Parts: structure tokens; C-alpha cells; sequence
């Protein structure tokens, strides 16, 4: 990463390419995982990212489509932003620069300490998020519609999974709520906060 | 988080990360965790704050109860501090930037390491931990009501249940002691101190 | 705590946290998590040692104790050291102050940094120890004088209940052994020390 | 490894040297482990890649295979690099000083750090990534052509090990489709991704 | 510890407190816990060698005949060095001083850090060493006399056991193996290495 | 160790105490266990191997022999290097201050810090790692002669329990092939490489 000693260049510790190993290994790729790889991600290189992206071993087939977000997003930044050198210079950064494939450590850093400073490292993570989030979004296991309470669930453990669904896919709490805890939330009336109607239904 | 190195921005470690996601899924909600998170948070930007709470995977319904507190402290920020930008200056933070929604990193670290501060980190980190204590009080399985001393139930494992139970929630010790330890601390009197109530029992 | 880089304000670490939760965990009220709290709360502002006490789970009917010795001292504290203020001036600490309920963390900070410095968090901790030492005699489950020998047990063996006793409690030695080695005891004479009865008995 | 305070050498770390061997032990030489070698050996000194890959205890088929691709690498830097010294200045590394086997750790700092810099560490470590990408060829146990999906196997799991597979060795996806999936597939047309793909076999 | 950052004091580590409680638990007094202490007590005060030996759970028998042997090495300390103060002055160091129990950190700190220093720290290292090596003697569990080959034993196993008694208690290693072992060492003739005689029982 | 801050002392880490005293443990003597030592002990004094080597707990007649080869290395050395001291000066080194039983850690400071420096960490080392070879190879359990590929055993396990005998013990390659293999490679020729034989019997 680039960080403050001035600000310079750090290598990746073990300890950050673990624990973004380890949690995708326990975790694959719930909603959860993304803001765990943009913490673990603090002021990364574009080299640093791929590292991270490139260091998980399986799910190649998300991973594969993450190339294809990120091919759209460099594409899109090249019809943004065309290039056109200058003996000891800094050079454009295209999109294929930016995704690391095709600038070098010392390049990234260039860009990335420069004043104005051009953060290729953020916009590379950007487009990484977009692409996790669209992995996210496929990978969810079932739609809204399908979350309702059980007869004898615990109203709080219906919610939980209703939430938690509604997270990995982006009045029905009330409507796919069971026979029981339905009339009570009707009886609330309108404007009723969770707290309430999760107190009402204890 | 903000520390001194002057103050300055460093990111959030793999250990911080790890150390909250963890004590979450050990312990819940339960009433420690609050301590832990205020710890863990030492320091913390809103974006920090905002990476502990959504790294957490599970507990939907509580992290939607969350967004509701922070929602309603942040209506009532803007509405005792209203915002009226002249380049190059330093904008009033309203409710969603204290929240780090509506705010970026600089501006944050603009605003914590200002002279005098704004201290949007530990403004944000009130009403979360306003918002968790709630949370805790809701996820309290027992009233104290019902906590009471078993017939060959140690006085000190009773004791233990009680003030377990009042924490969460938050004379009748004595109350819902057992018949014989109920009459020994009957006859101690007035006055008497946890140690010698616990002690008489022993 | 607060550590030379000058005296200067450090986050308590992950570590710091992790450690003494699991020690308590691990060992509860053992006269050993003592000198551990001590150790771990090394440099620890009021602040910090609420931090530490706060983020224990179980054992609140000690906690609740420790409150009352807490409270005991603080008002001692006040009975010695009354309070009388000038604009932007350091003022005085009373017993509430130096527990950390009524003081801020830079009040702390200026009190333990002056010079002369007023060591708040190292009064606080020796009311916390004191109380804590008062936990560790009521939760030691035998006395000394039911430590005896049996008659096939290892001498070495005793001596570690004798002392391990007798260190939660706070000739007897001799009279507490079994008939064989104490008919060997009794023939060393005055001023044997524990190395020469401890080789006696093997 | 050699990194900013200045330039200066630093002892490779116990984590490093065990996050390296614990990798090795788990993944043995699946593509994964080639990013995460690059990865902790970030400012390596040719010295303390000699160090990664001699603590590595089983595998010494492949790595008498890495032998054999570093000496046919340093016999190629021979011929378009040959040596020709002058007291107390810089010697001219061949081969072998590269790989670390005839050079000091003050010769391979000295040229490592020189002003222009001859950036030993890093011509070594493509040399044995180079080898690495080898071993990890012929050590993938499957053809891309017998990768195809099961009757009842989710497409997705198929995609996984398809691109696992073709990761290691490295339309066909269509053809080794099961026939439900395949037929959905052609109905798709030209120019379809990944994503669109994944989503019609769902 | 006392440290370079000039020398100045650093709080003792989670990691270093740790480590000591652990290997005591572990390997209780065998001959190599005594290097490990003397290593992760590495610049300590006199209150730092106090909290590791405080921290230990167990063995109170052990800790009570080191606390003998520590009374005794003061007694021959007050003997040779007699104390006589000045405002402001250093006081000269008595023996109770030394171990850290009528003497503050500030004064342990004024005495290692002085020019010359008074390393107390060291010499009550010392005595805790000594005190501690006379009880890995008397935990011994077997004498070197009874340390002898089996029948069908291997003579690098015997020699282990040999040696590790030998290091525990403090030709032979010839006459206490068995017949056919003896037999070739014997032959060997004089002046042969442990090496020479391992090889030869091979 | 001694390490860039200028070349100053720093205590041996709790981390490196653990890390060398568990690979001990995991591997023994396995010829991977010596690169692992050497890195674990970079900038490390003569007391700081002499820490390393001490704080093993089993492996005694392997720890003798080291001895026995360390004092032939040293008496080695006063014969190369006699020895003749004036007022605060730094005194010639002999093969027992070099080994860091006769000398102090200040001695071996002067030593390693001087300019020109008198690498006696560095020269212990070699003499440590000279001693730990022969005992790798004296605890290596079969001779290469006795390693042969079994009837349906593959060629690529056949080759890691080849070289990993060599390796431990330092044409035959096809020698001991199976009837199968060893056909296949006859067919190959002369100047066949490893990856080739290894490709050809899979
Ligand atoms: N092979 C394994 N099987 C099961 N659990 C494992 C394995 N390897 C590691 N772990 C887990 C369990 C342990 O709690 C943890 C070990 O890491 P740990 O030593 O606690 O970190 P650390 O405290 O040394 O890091 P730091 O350097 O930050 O102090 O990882």
C-alpha cells in the first residue's frame, strides 16, 4: 500500500493477505466480504488489489466474471479519457493501466503520489467493488418473496433472515409475516418504526 | 482511525477488523460488547465506524434497527445545527456526514483534525453506541423479576444471574433470595454492604 | 494508555483487550489475574481501566463489588482532597474524576502529563487491585487449615495446595503432612528451610 | 528484504517466513501460491528468496525443476551479460550472483540499492516465478477438455472447475455443458458473457 | 523493559507476558525454561521480573523456595553493599530494592539508566536464575545412574535420555549401555567422540 | 539481535523464541530446519544463538554434538588467531568469545559494531550450522541406494522421496526406477532434464 511515514510505498503484510484469504474461504461472497476487502484494501495499489484478488484459489468462475466488469469499466475510462513521450515523465494512466496489467509498481506509485495526486488505486477498487457486487447480487440463494416467518419462528430470527436476503439481493415484512404476528403489526397502524414492531411481536 | 504520529489518518488493521467481527459472533449483544466496540473504535473516522458495523454478517434486524437510531439522531443534528461553498473551505457537516454517507475520507479527517475539531468520529460513535444500547435492552432474554435464587443454588451464582440480568436490562436481592438466605439477610439489617450479604450466604 | 513516542495518548490494543478477557475467562478470580491486570494495564488512563473492567462478560456480582470499593475510596479521596473555575486551567480531581465516571479522556490525559504530574490512572488502579484482592479472598473455596497431606500423595504435591491456598487466603507446613514425612520434619529441628523439607520428604 | 526507513536491509520476518511455508503445506502448488510467493517476497534480496524456497521441506522434485530453470535462466544473463576489480567499487553480477548462490548479502544490497539501482531481487524472483508457473503446469491433474458439467450438477460449480482447471494449465464452455444447459446456451446467441451465461443456466 | 528508542522504559507486552505463563504451563521446570526466561526478560526491571514470576498460576511450592533463595542473595547483598538523604539525590540500592519490593519503578528506572548504571534489574536476574535452577534440580525425576540402554533401544534415544537427565541433574554413558553397544564402544578405544560412538551403535 | 535503527541491540522476540523452538519440535532435524535457523537468527549475537540452542527442550544428543563440533571450531580459531588489556579498549576475540560463554553481550556488541566489524555472531553461525549439517546427516534414516520406485508408485512421489534423501544425505534417478519408467526414460537419451523424465513417466 501507499501510506504516511511523507507518502510512501509499503509492502503487503502477511497478515492483511491472510486474513482476506481466510475470509473468503469462510464467507465466499456474502454482502459482508466486500467491506472486509475495501478495509483490507486501504490504500492499495492497483498492484496490491490484484494481488489480493489473485492470491484466492477458488471460485474461478467469479472471479473470471470480475475480469469482465473490469474490462467494461477500463473500456468505458479509455472513451473518457483518451491518451496520447516526454523524457522522464509521468504518462496517462488508460484503463489497462489502472487494472495493473499493463503499469508497473513504480508508474502506480507515481500516479498515486503525484500532485494533484491521479489515485488509480481507488478507481481500480471501484471497479472491483462494482464487479463483487454484481458476484454478490448472482450468488444470492433466494429472493425476498420466498422470506416468510414460520409458525413457531421467533419473530427477530424471521427478520434476521429477511434483512440478511434483502442485503445480498440489493409492508412485505408485514405481509410475509405469520397469521399471528400479522394482526399485531396491522394493529400497530402506519408509521411504526422495527423497534416497535419487533417489541410487538416478543 | 486518527492518531499521532501531528495527528494523521492510518488504516484500519486486519487485527481491529478481525477483533470486532469476532466478539460479535461470540458474544451477540451481549451488554460487553459495547465496551469492546467503544475500544476497538479508538480513534475511528466515520468510515471506520461504518466498516466495523457492515463488516458484521450477521444480526440484520439489530444493524436495521442501527440505521433507524442513527437515522433519527442524525434529523435531529440538522435540526439544531443547519447548514448554509466558498473554495478551498471547510463545508458544516450535517447529520449524513457525521453518518459517513454523504461525507468522504478527507472531509472527515478534514473536520477531526480541524483547530478546534469537529469531532464527527466520536459525535457518530454516540449515537451507535445509543442505537447498540437499545439493541442489548430488546435482545435481554429474562426480566429481573424472574431471576431467583434456586433452592441449592450457590448465592454467588444467583448473585452472578441477578446483576447479569440487570446490566442487560438497564431490595429485590433480597427478595428473590431462597428461604434460608432470604432470613439471614433479613437479620443483617439495613446497611448491608454486596460483601457482607454474600459472605452471610457463603 | 499513555506512552513516550513526550508523554502522548495510545489506543489500547486489540491484544491488550483480547488478553485480559481471556485470562478472566480462563481463570476467573484466581490470585495470579492480578499482577496480570496490572501488567496489562500498564500506562492505563481512568478510561482505559473502565475499559478493561467493562468489557468482562460474567461475573458480576464481583463487578458490583468492586463498585462498592470503588466507591469507598472515592469517597475517602474526597474527604482528603476537597474541591474548590479559571478559563482554560487544569481543575481539580475529585473521587469520581479519578474513576473515570465524571471526567473526560483529555481531563485524564492533562492530569497524568502535568508536571508535577497528578497520576490518576495509578491512584484508580490501586483502588481497582484493592477491590480486586478483597474478590480473590471471598472466592478462595478452602481454608488453610483443611490443606493436608494425604497418605499417598507427593509431598511436592502438598506443598503446591499449601501455598496455592494460602496465597487466595492472604509450623503449620509440618503439622498438616502425613504421619511418615512429619516424623521426618520433626527430626530436622528448628530453622529447616522449605528446600530441606521439601528434599526431606521426597 | 530491502525497504524505506532511505533504502535500508531488514531481517525477513517470522510471519513471513511462516505464512510462505504454511501455503506451500495447504496448496502445495496450485496457481494461487505463485501471487501469495510474489507477495511476501516484496523487496526480497535474492538471499531471502534462497531462504523461502529452502525452508520449504516437501516437494523436492520440483524444486530440484526450479534448479534447473534458475541455472538455464542464468546461463541466458551470461550470454547477454558477460563480467569482466577496482578497489572498493561495485563488481558486475553474473548469474549465479543473481541467484544468490556465488553473491554476499552486501553485495546483493549494494547493487540493489545503487543509484542507478541493478535490481537483483527482482530479475531473481521472475526467474523463479518462471519456474513456479512450470511446476504448477505440470502438477494440474486435469485437461480442460475432460472438465465437463453433470447431469445434476449446478452450472456454477461446473464454471468453477473449468476455469480452476484451465487457470492451472494455462465455446469449449458451451460444448462441455450437460444437454439442458447447452441447449439454453445456443438460444443465447453471439457475444454473450459470462454473467448473462450463468444466469440463463440458473 | 528498558530500551533503546536513548535508553527509556516500555511497557512489558500481551506477547511477552504470554509466552513466560505458557511455557510454564507447558514444560513446568524443565533445564530450558530458564533460557526462556532469561530472554523474554530481556531488559527487565526489577517489577518486570516480579509481574512474570507473579503471573504464574501454579507451582506456589517452587515459588516459595525462590523467594528463599531471593531473601538469601539480599542478605549477601546488604552485607557487601551497607546503605547510609540529599533532595533530589539517588538512593543507594539495598537488597529488598534489588527484587523490586521496597523500590518504585521511577528508582529502578533512576538506577539502570544512570552513568555508570546500577543494573538491578540484572543482578536480581541473577539471583532468580540461581533460585530457579536449584528447583529444575530438585523436580529432577530420575538420577544418571538409572539412566540406562534397553534391549532392543536405540542408542541415539538412550543418549537422549542420557543427556537430557545429565542437563536436569547438574564413561558412564559406555558402562550404562546395553551388551552389544558396549561391546562396540569399547572397541572403539579411547579419545572417541560422541559422534564416533553414535555412529558405531547406528 | 543488531539491527538498523545506526547498528543497535534489540531483544530477541517472543515471536522468534516461538517460531525456532516449534519448527524444532514440528521437524527435528530435517535438512529444511537449517535455512529456517539461519534466518530466524539474522543479526543475531552470540548470546542470542547460544538463546536459540538453549531453549530446546529435546534432542540432547544432538545439542552435545554440537557442542563437540563448536569446540573443535573454536580451538581452530586460536590456533589462526592467538591472543595477547589497555584501558577501555576492545580485546582480540577467542574461539570461547566468539561461542558467547567467556564473553558479555556488551564484548559482543563492541565486537559487531565495530568499524571494521568483527563479525562474531555471524562467524558463530557458520560454526552452528557446520555442527547442525552433520547431525541433519546423521539422523537422515535410509541411503539413497534403498530409494526405489515402487510397481504403482508415480514417477513425481518416486522423485520427492529421492531428492528428499539426497538432500538430507548430501543415472541413479533411472537406475532406480521402476521396469516401466525406467524403459520410458532409456528411450529419452542422453542430456534429458528433469521436467522432461518427469513429463515422459507421467
Ligand atoms: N492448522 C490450523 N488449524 C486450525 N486453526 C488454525 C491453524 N492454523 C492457524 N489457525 C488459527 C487458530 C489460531 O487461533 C490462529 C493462530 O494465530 P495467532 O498465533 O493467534 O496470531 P498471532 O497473535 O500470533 O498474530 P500476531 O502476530 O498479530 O500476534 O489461527
Amino acid at each position: 500500500p501507499i501510506v504516511q511515514n511523507q507518502m510512501v510505498h509499503q509492502c503487503i503484510s502477511p497478515r492483511t493477505l491472510n486474513a482476506w484469504v481466510k475470509v473468503v474461504e469462510e464467507k465466499a461472497f456474502s454482502p459482508e466480504v466486500i467491506p472486509m476487502f475495501s478495509a483490507l484494501s486501504c490504500g492499495a495499489t492497483p498492484q496490491d488489489l490484484n494481488t489480493m484478488l489473485n492470491t484466492v484459489g477458488g471460485h474461478q468462475a467469479a472471479m473470471q466474471m470480475l475480469k469482465e466488469t473490469i474490462n467494461e469499466e477500463a473500456a468505458e475510462w479509455d472513451r473518457l479519457h483518451p491518451v496520447h513521450i516526454a523524457p522522464g515523465q509521468m504518462r496517462e494512466p488508460r484503463g489497462s493501466d489502472i487494472a495493473g496489467t499493463t503499469s508497473t509498481l513504480q508508474e502506480q506509485i507515481g500516479w498515486m503520489t503525484h500532485n494533484p495526486p491521479i489515485p488509480v488505486g481507488e478507481i481500480y477498487k471501484r471497479w472491483i467493488i462494482l464487479g463483487l457486487n454484481k458476484i454478490v447480487r448472482m450468488y444470492s440463494p433466494t429472493s425476498i418473496l420466498d422470506i416468510r416467518q414460520g409458525p413457531k419462528e421467533p419473530f427477530r430470527d424471521y427478520v434476521d433472515r429477511f434483512y440478511k436476503t434483502l442485503r445480498a439481493e440489493q409492508t412485505l415484512l408485514v405481509q410475509n409475516a405469520n397469521p399471528d404476528c400479522k394482526t399485531i403489526l396491522k394493529a400497530l397502524g402506519p408509521g411504526a418504526t422495527l423497534e416497535e414492531m419487533m417489541t410487538a411481536c416478543q
